[PDB]
């Protein structure tokens, strides 16, 4: 038995941690820069600002920040991953549950990552994490991701989790609170609703895709929003043939 | 009947095209910068340099330019990968064979290659593809080259394949004829092999991924070496359970 390929590849090779690698040295050059000359405009859109629209909540004089997700764009869920590949049971809400309280000794720092933390910190630029882990969980949240290098996260302050508002797993919320208090230069993730919630809650497969071609959308990758390799589960992980194998590209073998 | 999991994530995802735009978004900050101010060391590692030890080709005053491979780096095999997932014969090489040969309209550019490459040709940094397609193919390959937007490939000059000197797939010795004309600024690819052979051949799994963080190789990713993903074939998807879950971060449900 050999695990999933997605998990293959994102846990076991080398690709992948070079991928990440790129993006959180992509990262630190694009904080460095706005360290320097502080831009205008922050990377968290603004309420009500649409998709085929996007505008983009001030910088102001607000003190800087970079917001990241938690699993699979800082923290690797590497044992949570193993018991879904042992047991075919990576979908089991309790499993996951109970990985949240108890699952502090088997993660791993994204390549990269515990380094990012770091330099941003010494950059003045203060890390917060928003999550859709559990606000019940927060301690062990909390203990999980110093156990994987990334310093110090504080509930309420920076981090934030599923349930602190009754927005349940949609981000929005929480991102007009940090944008509220911090200019945010940058922020990382590895689901597109780490960016938005407007990709999510509707939008297709096919829709989603295009939606990231969006000018000022595209704009943003590898350039304020950065990305983090998931096929292993979530979003990413949708549609039939026809929605991945578009019908003016297909072939048949002799 | 859905695709593989990684198939629907590479090329039904907007969080695949989110990763590829920021990678090319990378790479266009990255040979502008260089060609505002010439480096001293090209991206292309010295003949006998070890991954212990990395050292590079030197810049000198040789042309700019820029190395891609070609497969889901530049270009997404969407037909071959459509035949893989309805027949489940990927493995096939006579497939494949026939694949280079006739593929040709069922190819897409890798999000952002077409503009990435557009955007070379205006600084004045001459795009090179070095390929493991085959020789004989050249000419489809070509075409499929200029069906996916990325301009006009000449076999020998622009365009290096596999069989053009009796190396097989090892292309470190199309890198050094590459290096030796040519100011390599930036480099792409989806597999280690892209980058040097000497990650492959020989190294497990778990060696390769330490390898990408190797300091002198780690520095490169996004800033010289440019990294799309593959988790749908190729060398990403290797190892049992021992290597993509090290033990130290196991884990079982209650
Ligand atoms: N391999 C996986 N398959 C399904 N869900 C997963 C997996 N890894 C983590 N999860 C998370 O577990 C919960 C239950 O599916 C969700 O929060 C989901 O994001
Ligand atoms: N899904 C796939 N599975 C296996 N090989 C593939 C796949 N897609 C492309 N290839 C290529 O097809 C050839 C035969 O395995 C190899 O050159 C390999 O890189
Ligand atoms: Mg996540
Ligand atoms: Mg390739």
């Amino acid at each position: 038995e050999t695990p999933p390929a997605g998990m293959q590849y994102l846990y076991g090779s080398g690709e992948a941690s070079a991928l990440s690698l790129q993006a959180y040295q992509a990262l630190l050059a694009h904080v460095a820069a706005k360290v320097k000359v502080r831009p205008a405009d922050s990377v968290i859109l603004a309420e009500g600002a649409g998709l085929d629209d996007p505008r983009f909540v001030p910088c102001g004089a607000k003190p800087l920040a970079a917001v990241f997700d938690v699993d699979e764009t800082v923290m690797l869920n590497i044992g949570y991953e193993y018991h879904a590949a042992r047991t075919g049971r990576g979908f089991d809400t309790a499993a996951w549950d109970a990985w949240e309280r108890t699952g502090e000794a088997a993660v791993a720092p994204v390549p990269g990552a515990d380094r990012m933390v770091r330099a941003l910190r010494q950059m003045g630029v203060t890390v917060v994490f928003n999550t859709n882990r559990a606000a019940g969980n927060a301690e062990p949240t909390v203990r999980a991701i110093k156990a994987a290098g990334l310093g110090d996260a504080v509930h309420g302050q920076t981090l934030f989790l599923s349930g602190d508002d009754a927005m349940g797993s949609r981000k929005d919320g929480r991102r007009a609170t940090i944008a509220a208090r911090y200019c945010v230069i940058a922020m990382g993730g590895d689901q597109l609703g780490d960016f938005s919630d407007l990709f999510n809650g509707g939008p297709s497969v096919t829709a989603r895709r295009a939606a990231t071609m969006q000018p000022a959308i595209a704009q943003m990758w590898g350039n304020g929003w950065f990305v983090l390799p998931n096929p292993v589960y979530g979003s990413g992980l949708k549609g039939g043939f026809d929605e991945v194998f578009p019908l003016d590209k297909r072939w048949a073998a002799p």
